[PDB]
């Protein structure tokens, strides 16, 4: 999961969160 917004770890893509923009490292 994204840590920042909660979105599930499969909507990270291109590096960043696609739902909050965060960076890859904070998807735990
Ligand atoms: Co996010």
């Amino acid at each position: 999961y994204c840590s920042d917004c909660g979105a599930d770890a499969s909507q990270v893509r291109g590096g960043y969160c696609t739902n909050c923009g965060a960076s890859a490292d904070r998807i735990r």
